[PDB]
C-alpha cells in the first residue's frame, strides 16, 4: 500500500516511559529537518498509525524515533516491544511546522522542548544548515525526572566530536537540560526561568529580542500556550501559518486524548 514497511535496526530504552529506535529508510522518503511522519503497526487488520517527529538527520539513510511508552496506549503498548528485525509502517509524505524556512533570519535559535518534544530537535542539532544560519543554538530539554534526560551522552559527548561539524557544535550548541522533581544542576520550568531572566543568565546569552532571537517550541498543548506567551512578552511574533516566516514556530509534541 501507500505505506512503506521499514525494518528495525536497533532499539534503546532510556527509562520506564522512554525509548528510541532506528529503522531502515526508503530513498523515496524525503523530509525537511523538523518534520514528522505517520508510523505504526498492523493491528487487528488495520494499521494503527500515529504522528512521530523524525529524530534522525535528513541526509542519513535510516530513520530514528524517540518515543513515549504509554501503559495502555494503543500504539505504544505494542511499540515498546520492538526488536531488531521487526516491521514498522511509515507514511510517504512528511509534513510539519518546525522547519528552517519559516524562521526569519536571526542570530540565536532556541529549541524549547519538554519530554519527547525534543525529538524533532535531535534532527535540528545534527543539521549543518542549523549551524549555517545561527551564531548560537540553544537546546532546552525540560523534564520531571533526571532519567528522562534521554540522549544526554550523545548531545554532550558524541555530537561535539562529529567528524564534519563537531567544531560547529562545540562553538555554537548550548545544552540546557532542566529537571523539576529531583536534585539537578538546572532546576525548574523553562517558562519560569525565561520570565525571570535566569535561563539566559545561566547560559551566558542576553535577554531575547525580536531582532536577534528565533525559536521552535515543541511540548504539550499547555506548554505551547505558556511558552508562546513568554516569547510574546519579549516582542517575538509567531509565524502565522506554515509557509509564512516569523520569529518562532510551534508544534504539539502530543495531544491529550
Ligand atoms: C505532530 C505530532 C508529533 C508527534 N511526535 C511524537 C514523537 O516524536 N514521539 C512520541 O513519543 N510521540 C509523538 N507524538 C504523539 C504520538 O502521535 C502518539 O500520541 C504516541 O505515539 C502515543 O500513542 P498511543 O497510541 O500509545 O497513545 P495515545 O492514545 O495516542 O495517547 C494516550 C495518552 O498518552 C499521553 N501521550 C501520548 N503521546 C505522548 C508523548 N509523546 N509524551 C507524553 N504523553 C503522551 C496523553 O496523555 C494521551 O492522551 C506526536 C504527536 C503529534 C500530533
Amino acid at each position: 500500500s501507500n505505506l512503506y514497511t521499514e525494518r528495525v535496526l536497533s532499539v534503546h530504552h532510556w527509562n520506564d516511559t522512554l525509548f528510541s529506535f532506528k529503522t531502515t529508510r526508503n530513498p523515496g522518503l524525503r523530509f525537511k529537518t523538523g518534520q514528522f511522519v505517520m508510523i505504526g503497526l498492523e493491528v487487528d487488520g488495520r494499521p494503527l498509525m500515529r504522528a512521530y517527529s523524525i529524530a534522525s538527520p535528513n541526509y542519513e539513510e535510516h530513520l530514528e524515533f524517540f518515543s513515549i511508552k504509554v501503559p495502555d496506549g494503543p500504539l505504544t503498548s505494542r511499540l515498546q516491544h520492538l526488536k531488531e528485525g521487526d516491521e514498522l509502517m511509515v507514511s510517504r509524505k512528511p509534513t510539519g511546522t518546525l522547519v528552517h524556512d519559516d524562521l526569519l533570519p536571526g542570530k540565536h535559535l532556541y529549541l524549547l522542548s519538554t519530554g519527547t518534544g525534543m525529538a524533532p530537535f535531535l534532527s535540528v542539532i545534527q543539521d549543518p544548515e542549523t549551524y549555517e544560519r545561527y551564531e548560537k543554538v540553544i537546546l532546552v530539554h525540560g523534564v520531571r525526572w533526571v532519567s528522562e534526560l534521554a540522549y544526554a551522552d550523545f548531545i554532550t559527548k558524541v555530537l561535539p566530536e562529529h567528524e564534519y561539524f563537531g567544531d560547529q557544535v562545540k562553538e555554537k550548541l548550548i545544552y540546557y537540560p532542566l529537571v523539576t522533581r529531583e536534585p539537578f544542576r538546572n532546576q525548574g520550568r523553562q517558562t519560569d526561568l525565561m520570565r525571570s531572566g535566569k535561563l539566559f543568565e545561566d547560559i551566558g546569552l542576553p535577554p531575547m529580542n525580536p531582532q536577534d532571537d528565533r525559536a521552535m517550541i515543541c511540548g504539550s498543548p499547555s506548554m505551547l500556550e505558556e511558552t508562546s506567551a513568554v516569547l510574546d512578552s519579549f516582542g517575538l511574533k509567531i509565524s502565522p501559518r506554515m509557509g509564512e516566516p516569523g520569529d518562532y514556530l510551534i508544534e504539539r509534541a502530543f495531544v491529550e486524548k
